[PDB]
């Protein structure tokens, strides 16, 4: 529209374009995803297993939580093995040792590197290309194969059941004693778990690569990246360094850097408060509480992981808060903590848009909201509670209890239900700027694009329904990540980029025609890269390998606007020494200058250093997902979310004066406890971690003897001091919003 | 000093850390490089080589003219194959053949996977453990291995000599009939080619690596990247995206942007010309006419590159100009053209340093420069011509011929000769700014820097000097990219950013402060990563591993500052529209627009893409090697050569007018030209090349069948039009050089 149709016309044209290749890949990933066999039978004839029993076994494997507990084609938890990765290698070994007793008499180990040539080659041809399905749906596994699994079961009902022989084991994955209670539920699980292990160790029908693109590293099988691998791998790097260069060139020519005379009066404390407005202090306030809740829950995690069943000393923990539970809370209370942030901020900035004045019962349904926001997390945590402890029946596990599904734990009626409240805070912002847009002769565009940001956040937590408790694998990979991916990453990214526009245009530190185009010029790049950059969470679940090309090469896009950062970066922290009303702002805007430093560190270099194939190959599922989980998530949202209501509680209590040592405690603590985790305990248990699964395969590095070596140990440990500093500058911070807003 | 006396301590501190990081690894190379064994001798006791007639070997390999036929080690030329990687593939093949007939009766192709495997571990086993040089520098190679080299021989006799049968495989190699005449000589060459493939086919005596850090590429024997490998380049991408985030964060936070007035008048313009300046049109003229005829011989090198042995109709070319010849010329001729351009600029700055006033006898000077410079290509072209053609004698070759080591092929004495050349360039400029140093009042930190910069230019040419002709391969690998990469890349950068910021402060389009501060920041940047970055050109060439690790991650901080050249861009740029006489330097300013943009996309982007060890692991030695090449060095050194020779004309002639029509065609021709060539030919073959190594060894991807293939034979053709459309560039430019200066 206007001067800015060229920008709108491009905006339009690249969400076509990226959608158009995200739904095509949905379609592939429906097609191609590796078959639920029909049937598994052995050569004599005999049934092992069924679809329904696989099925069963995904069922089982949600009500023992799933991914908070291990991880399952290298997504999940880090602290139990992948249990993809460790069922084949101990089935591997398990045919290896047999095969080498029927036919040298001997143990693998123990026979000439000439025999274990001919025995890996046989081991190869046998689960590469003897075990693909057949067009009756049909897995034909020889007797040997069938004495491996028969042999390696025991092992894992004794880690998912009560054997005193593998209680140390037990604590060592932090999984509490009985995770799966039935002998029954267990015995499917493990046919879940072969199925898992059969598609990654079995070619494709018309490929030399199995079903997971070689995944996970496993020399026994040449389990090992493909050629497109590495050559898409490269062209990433190629697509991320020409896209820096041109983007900063366009910055050079195409920026001049206006002056803008800041107005003598704060334009936002002018507008007297509404009732709505002022009933967003709850919101403010119970932001912060559960920002010092998960970080608890993060703290009590992290203790798992080196006590992985006792406390320092009543009653025991495991059974009733065990590490599936207390992750499970820490990753589902971050997600409701920065979520409600968001909210609080479209619910302060709409009566503004609405010219100052509330529309009718707009603060009944702030109450309504902020009730439903209420109902949302009690009942799903209260749901995983009682999923966990198995009390909850297993038919009501995946609406009530725990989905066993990472960032949708949380059971399908509350996802249901957040889906409405997410409904009904889209239809409180879009009433507020109805009278906007019917507004006589003011540019809208910049209002356009905020309310288009608007309904991305408000709608795109849909997806996240669009799989069942019984869905492939494949499938709920696709549509969770359009959730956790698109909705939070994509859609959050352009609602804080837009509502900064709209926020500062507002406050006068940036003209109208600046800040729309930068607004419409950051989305459509954000948008380029984010949307079919969404197929790097699925290189290794199922999907194929054109999908990983896509994935790699957009996702390098993403990369190329977050290292340059410091422009904006600049601009806010600038923005406070505007004028003497300005430094009331400080805070906020330190928090968004922060948002700006791990927008590029964590999200940029650390989100680029597990996106190229290559890399991700080898290190999916080790600790440098989560410094990066940690980095990106907690200093770009995180971040973005305290700023949020720091701003919010700074007009709603205009009177009251931030506390600058407060402050500048709970802000540098909060940096300095991110730096300090990553650095001195997690990105080295990731190194090391990457060492050893290069070097020996996924197993090695997820297995047991391995993370628990002295300086594994150790690391986890020393992660106890930044984690400390870390709870300590998000209590000081916590207290300032609470001072402020009551 | 004063102000910038931190910056000094940077830079200073960059420098000692830097060069002894270089000079540690220099003595790594010299301790571990692979020792040319005392004598290979079969298990029967019969001794095949010794170590003098390996030297001989690499002493007739130059005489051939070595890297400029085929590659050794991965360095070299790209038509003929890699000798190092055809040599052990072929030698492997027989092992196996012959094997294979005394084990099983059958070739190696026709015996069973599993067979396949028991014999490839058998090779595996012998070449990487049993070859590993003895205490007494004896190594033993079994009976079979000789029986092997024995069968390949014929083979390597034919393409170097005049074997009717070979005549195709010859010229498809574009190589001349008889390149090595002597039996006797060519008996020797293949011992050092044998050498060469022990040396990267042996592991370590204390490492399961090679001497070679596993190169090339061949599945054979499992000469596949390290872990370390993998790890260094994942290391290496992260401290680049790192790097280019905080320099960024930099930039923002303490660049300010002033605005500066231009004078009314072109103070250059103002000062008279002095006799050794006006001196200085025929050095204009050299430059450009190098230029054409540099251009011109590339044409002829890829018309061999298609077209192996003959022209489309006199004598036979291949006998007096073969594709050795020509190639050869043409990366001179690019150096020796590029260093002339610089040399001009530096030439007519120094009396503008000294006051406007020549010192005794420095037209003198300028005219005896001109003189040796001329000597030095003459002389040194003569003599590779008799070199390949072997009237010269061999005895003579080194000094007086072809040294056979690219980018210093020359002989040692016309090297000696261009460094005595550039000792007196630098004399003539030290002495016009003697009298500048003794001035009283004036800030000298700008000179100071500049002159340092001279210094760097005038000196780093000698390290070529350091090896000899009896060298160990390692050792003048160290000092040739010592000059290659160091003198060139680092010292060249140093030099034009130093000018660029003393001529701008001189025409008054940069403050003082602001020129000599980012003067001295860039050359601390540049000289962080460019010199123990020199380490990237010897992952394989029998380097250690940690060499490798520092190569990787120094060498990606070489890329932090490139891909952010927009910045300069836009100023050099935006400097020609300051004032009217501004205008009249608009095209020097767009040749230093073309620099940046070229050093972001040639040096960064596609010097990156070959840069980390994971990638160059597979593709060093193919084509894209030749994209970089073209576009660094063109893009970069060649346009910032054309710009200051444009200038120096500009101001020697300062009543002619450029001719815009004329300067528009050949500077966007030189561009798409250069874009074109990267795009059609030169970027496609290389992807594909490396889709060839990466799946089967590097052995195939430099094969004569895969290299002769359609598509990549029609994509050699297809260069031919974007290199006439550079060739029409390079024409155009130089007729408005010498137009101007004539
Ligand atoms: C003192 C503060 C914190 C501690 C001690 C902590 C600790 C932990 C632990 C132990 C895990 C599980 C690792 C495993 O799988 O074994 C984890 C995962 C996770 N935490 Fe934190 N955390 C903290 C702060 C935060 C914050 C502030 C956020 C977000 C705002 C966050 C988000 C996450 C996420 C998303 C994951 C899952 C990462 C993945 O699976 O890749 N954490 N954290
Ligand atoms: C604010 C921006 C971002 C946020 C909040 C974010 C958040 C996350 C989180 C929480 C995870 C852990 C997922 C899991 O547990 O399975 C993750 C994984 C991942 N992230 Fe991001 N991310 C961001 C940007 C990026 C960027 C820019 C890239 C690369 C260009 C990237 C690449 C990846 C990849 C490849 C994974 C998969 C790791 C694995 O499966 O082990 N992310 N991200
Ligand atoms: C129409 C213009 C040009 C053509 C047709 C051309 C063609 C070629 C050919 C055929 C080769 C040898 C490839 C092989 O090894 O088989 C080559 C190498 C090379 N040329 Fe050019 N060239 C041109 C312009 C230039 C310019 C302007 C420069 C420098 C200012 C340059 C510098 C080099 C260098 C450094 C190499 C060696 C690259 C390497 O070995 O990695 N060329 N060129
Ligand atoms: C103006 C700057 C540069 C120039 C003029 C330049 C020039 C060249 C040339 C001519 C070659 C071919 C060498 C040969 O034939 O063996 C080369 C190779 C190479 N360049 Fe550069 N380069 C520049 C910057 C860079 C940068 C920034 C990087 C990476 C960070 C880089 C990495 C490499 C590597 C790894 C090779 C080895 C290729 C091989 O051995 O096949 N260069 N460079
Ligand atoms: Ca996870
Ligand atoms: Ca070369
Ligand atoms: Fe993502
Ligand atoms: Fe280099």
């Amino acid at each position: 529209m206007g001067q800015y149709k060229k920008l709108w016309y491009l905006l339009f044209a690249v969400l076509a374009v990226c959608f158009t290749i995200l739904g095509y890949m949905g379609s592939e990933v429906y097609k191609k995803a590796p078959p639920y066999p029909e049937q598994v039978v052995s050569a004599s004839g005999k049934v092992l297993m069924a679809k329904d029993d696989i099925l069963a076994g995904q069922s089982a494997w949600q009500t023992t939580g799933g991914m908070e507990v291990g991880s399952v084609l290298g997504h999940g938890a880090y602290q139990a093995p992948d249990w993809t990765a460790d069922w084949l290698h101990r089935e591997l070994s398990a045919w290896l040792d047999l095969t080498a007793q029927q036919t040298y008499g001997k143990k693998f180990d123990e026979v000439s590197p000439e025999e274990q040539a001919v025995l890996k080659t046989r081991l190869a041809d046998e689960y590469r290309n003897q075990s693909r399905i057949k067009e009756d749906g049909s897995v034909v596994i020889s007797d040997t194969r069938v004495k491996a699994i028969e042999s390696i079961l025991p092992y894992y009902h004794g880690v998912y059941g009560d054997d005193p022989a593998l209680q140390t084991t037990r604590e060592h994955f932090a999984m509490k004693n009985n995770t799966l209670p039935s002998q029954e539920a267990r015995e499917k699980l493990f046919d879940f778990f072969f199925w898992t292990s059969w598609s990654a160790s079995t070619n494709r029908p018309d490929e030399t690569f199995t079903y997971t693109n070689n995944w996970p590293h496993e020399p026994l099988i040449n389990n090992v990246p493909t050629t497109e691998n590495y050559m898409w791998s490269f062209t990433s790097v190629v697509l991320l360094l020409m896209g820096i260069g041109l983007l900063m060139w366009g910055y050079s020519f195409l920026t001049k850097h206006e002056e803008v005379e800041v107005p003598t009066e704060d334009p936002i404390s002018k507008v007297q408060l509404t009732p709505s407005q002022k009933a967003l202090g709850k919101y403010v306030f119970l932001t912060v509480a559960l920002f010092v809740v998960q970080v608890l829950l993060g703290g009590l995690t992290a203790h798992y992981t080196v006590e992985g069943q006792g406390f320092y000393g009543g009653f025991e923990m495991s059974d009733w808060f065990p590490y599936a539970l207390t992750r499970t809370w820490h990753i589902q209370s971050a997600i409701f903590w920065i979520a409600t942030g968001f909210l609080t901020a479209g619910l302060f900035l709409a009566p503004i848009v609405n010219g100052g004045k509330d529309p009718k019962f707009q603060r009944a349904g702030v109450n309504f909201l902020y009730i439903a926001l209420f109902i949302v997390v009690g009942g799903s945590y209260a749901g995983n509670f009682f999923a966990l402890t198995h009390i909850l029946p297993p038919e009501f596990n995946f609406w009530f209890g725990h989905q066993g599904y990472e960032y949708l734990d949380l059971g399908r009626f509350w996802q249901l239900l957040l889906m409405v409240g997410l409904l009904l805070w889209l239809f409180l912002m879009l009433r507020c700027t109805v009278s906007a847009f019917k507004e006589k002769g003011v540019d809208k565009n910049l209002l356009a694009i905020f309310v288009a940001s608007m309904v991305g956040v408000g709608v795109f937590y849909a997806p996240g329904l669009f799989y069942g408790e019984k869905s492939p694998i494949a499938v709920m990979e696709y549509w969770r990540w359009w959730v956790v991916h698109l909705w939070v990453e994509g859609f959050f990214e352009v609602f804080a980029t837009a509502a900064f526009a709209f926020v500062f245009y507002n406050m006068g530190f940036v003209r109208r025609s600046t800040a729309t185009a930068s607004t419409l010029a950051a989305a459509a790049i954000f948008m380029l890269g984010g949307v079919p950059g969404t197929l790097h969470h699925l290189y290794f679940s199922g999907s194929t390998s054109a999908s990983m090309a896509i994935g790699a090469c957009f996702s390098a896009l993403e990369v190329v606007p977050l290292v340059l950062l410091g422009r904006e970066a600049y601009e806010h922290w600038s923005y406070q020494h505007l004028s003497e009303w300005a430094k009331r702002l400080r805070w906020p805007l330190m928090c968004f200058v922060a948002v700006a430093f791990w927008n590029m560190i964590g999200a940029g270099v650390f989100g680029f250093l597990i996106n190229p194939p290559i890399s991700l190959f080898y290190i999916q599922g080790l600790n440098t997902s989560a410094v990066h989980a940690h980095a990106a998530l907690f200093g770009v949202y995180g971040f973005l979310a305290l700023g949020f209501v720091l701003l919010v509680a700074r007009y709603l209590k205009p009177n009251v004066q931030f506390d600058d040592k407060l402050m500048t405690w709970g802000f540098w603590l909060l940096n300095g406890g991110l730096v300090g985790m990553i650095a001195i305990s997690l990105l080295p248990v990731g190194v090391i971690q990457a060492y050893a699964s290069i070097t020996h395969g996924l197993w090695y590095a997820r297995s047991e003897e391995f993370l628990q070596m002295e300086i594994l140990d150790t690391l986890r440990w020393v992660r106890t001091a930044a984690d400390l500093i870390f709870i300590g500058g998000a209590i000081c911070v916590a207290i300032q919003a609470t001072k402020i807003v009551f």
